């Protein structure tokens, strides 16, 4: 369930995870406009804009 960001992210909401453009995050939960992703480079867990990441394809 891993994805890849398409734009530099800057956590604004509480309990959010910040990532970079093209970065990867292992989606823990994808329920709601805000998906829970677990980074893979850092692994930092947090929430992320469901409309910010796309499958690492």
């Amino acid at each position: 369930n891993l994805v890849i960001a398409l734009h530099s992210y800057e956590p604004s909401h509480d309990g959010d995870l910040g990532f970079e453009k093209g970065e990867q995050l292992r989606i823990l939960e994808q329920s709601g406009e805000w998906w829970k992703a677990q980074s893979l480079t850092t692994g930092q867990e947090g929430f992320i804009p469901f409309n910010f990441v796309a499958k690492a394809n």
